[PDB]
């Protein structure tokens, strides 16, 4: 959702810098800041992703463990 | 999958803007669109598995349940 | 990690560009390539977190059908 919101903030100085293109420079910094935001916003929410999934993958152990055990 | 096509299109821009730093602002310009594309498209992906996550999440917690309730 | 190397790199380049906007455009072509790269990087973080979550799947469907059949 920060991540829509930075991508959505992308998509609004990608048109500047065309439309400025049709000065320049700052905003072509300006959204090389956007970019990097964005991809460290995707990075949070991929770290959490992988921490998910190791979890995930501890209950199926255990889960599996289990039956091993009932026999 | 066209995350990799948007990233092979990204490297074709940057050797066009490198090799052109040796205009220049439309292919940067242009490639800040790429980047963004390939950084919408992850964003993409990385929503179907978050949703992944929290499906499977759901899928572990009835055999828990079910294993319990067993007892 | 590599990625937090990549995403370090990016807002060092960044600080850079900002501060020679206070060869600009050299340093812009190397940050497109700093941002590039960590797409790039997280994008085969993504692959890993896709199959990660197919196989948990494979996994939890094993012993959803193992309690199915015990019946």
């Amino acid at each position: 959702s920060l991540i829509e919101e930075l991508i959505r903030r992308s998509e609004e100085q990608q048109r500047r810098n065309e439309e400025a293109l049709r000065q320049l420079l700052s905003g072509i910094v300006q959204q090389q800041n956007n970019l990097l935001r964005a991809i460290e916003a995707q990075q949070h929410l991929l770290q959490l992703t992988v921490w998910g999934i190791k979890q995930l993958q501890a209950r199926i152990l255990a889960v599996e463990r289990y039956l091993k055990d009932q026999q």
